[PDB]
DNA sequence: CATCAGTTCGAGTCTGGTACTGCCCAGTAGTGATCTTATTTCATTATGGTGA
């Protein structure tokens, strides 16, 4: 979906902190961080050809 | 026997080590205008002694 969520949103959502999640599973962990990061430059870019 | 002391497992919490984003201000050098001042001219003004 749009701005794909962060680690912070998705911990508050899980009621975890984000070291109970990165100890176990840092794979797809690194997938969502890369997906947001990603989604975020593209639409950085689109805003600068823009402006 | 059941109490307390020595051991484990995993979660809570901090923090270093590593990378990255969205946004306007501040200083400097041009001009043109308008004063501003240490310094350079344009007249009067007083002092002077002697041959007609």
């Amino acid at each position: 979906e749009e701005p794909p969520p962060t680690m912070e949103e998705v911990g508050k959502r899980l009621g975890h902190h984000n070291r109970t999640i990165s100890r176990h599973f840092p794979d797809l962990c690194s997938a969502i961080s890369a997906k947001c990061r990603n989604y975020n430059k593209a639409c950085r870019l689109k805003s600068i050809e823009k402006l």
